[PDB]
């Protein structure tokens, strides 16, 4: 019998579909729950509420469990991009299928092989700051409603702002990531830092761009050690 607390048990159930804990020490990621009674949990849940876009109005979103993650090696592996200015939590949404994956081997680039077919500025690793862009990667359904979703502190310094396609062959100099700018934004007036990141978890605003491809923005990093994972979300997905 498994010595994790039953919120993590249950995660694992998820994430594999051999005995829990063994099944826990193949993700090399320290997981803890997260007080419900907690400022940060306040803060995560405020997020889901206040960044569910409009248009994504075939489900809302509840908060099941929340977990703080720690990837082994992440903290040496992060710390080139730690005091890099402009770091965001950031959403990332995925598959249950690939989080054993994700959890044991962190958010990787597509490879070659991979179609391009998605990714409107090319392969890298992909971020939004309002969780249903997220949460629809997913693929959740009714008679499958219960998704994972990842908070990612992302050390985005100097962005490469973009309003349509680009597969660009290399970042300009001096910039470290690309935002997508959409016609909706967060609040920027409602940031607010947590643990020295910044989190967008404004109501969604006019962003007064003009003449541009995207609904909602969106945040690229060609850099695998430019993810910070911190929080893992275990979502209902309550469908209308
Ligand atoms: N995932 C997000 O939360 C997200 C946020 C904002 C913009 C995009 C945006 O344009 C994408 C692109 C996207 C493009 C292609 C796929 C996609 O098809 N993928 C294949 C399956 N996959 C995977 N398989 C095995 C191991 C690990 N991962 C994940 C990737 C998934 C997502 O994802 C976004």
């Amino acid at each position: 019998k498994s010595k994790l607390p039953k919120p993590v048990q249950d995660l694992i159930k998820m994430i594999f579909g051999d005995p829990i804990d063994v099944n826990y020490e193949k993700l090399k990621t320290d997981i803890k729950v997260v007080d419900r009674d907690s400022e940060e949990a306040e803060i995560i849940r405020k997020y889901v509420k206040n960044t569910h876009a409009t248009t994504h109005n075939a489900y809302d979103l509840e908060v099941i469990d929340i977990f703080k993650i720690e990837r082994e090696g992440e903290c040496q592996r992060y710390k080139p991009f730690k005091q890099l200015h402009n770091r965001r939590l950031l959403w990332h949404g995925s598959r249950t299928t690939n989080f054993a994956g994700i959890l044991s081997q962190g958010l990787r680039i597509a490879p070659p092989e991979a179609p391009v077919t998605g990714y409107m500025f090319g392969k890298g690793i992909y971020f939004a700051d309002m969780v249903s862009k997220s949460a629809n990667y997913c693929h959740t359904s009714q008679g499958d409603p219960i998704g994972l979703i990842l908070l990612g502190e992302v050390a985005l310094g100097n962005m490469y702002e973009l309003k349509h396609a680009s597969h660009i062959s290399k970042l300009p100099k001096g910039k470290h990531s690309v935002k997508g700018l959409g016609k909706t934004t967060p609040d920027p007036s409602a940031n607010i830092s947590l643990d020295g990141v910044d989190v967008p978890l404004g109501t969604g605003i006019s962003s007064g761009v003009n003449d541009t491809s995207l609904l909602y923005n969106e945040y690229i990093v060609y850099d695998i050690a430019q993810v910070n994972l911190k929080y893992l979300l275990k979502l209902k997905f309550n469908f209308k």
